[PDB]
């Protein structure tokens, strides 16, 4: 579900690189 890590600013810094089981989460 992610693009890139615009698409997930909210996060720390992702789970692992940019998304995990089309799924973003900070680690």
């Amino acid at each position: 579900a992610c693009v890139t890590h615009e698409d997930c600013t909210l996060l720390c810094y992702d789970t692992i690189g940019t998304c995990v089981d089309g799924k973003c989460k900070c680690m």
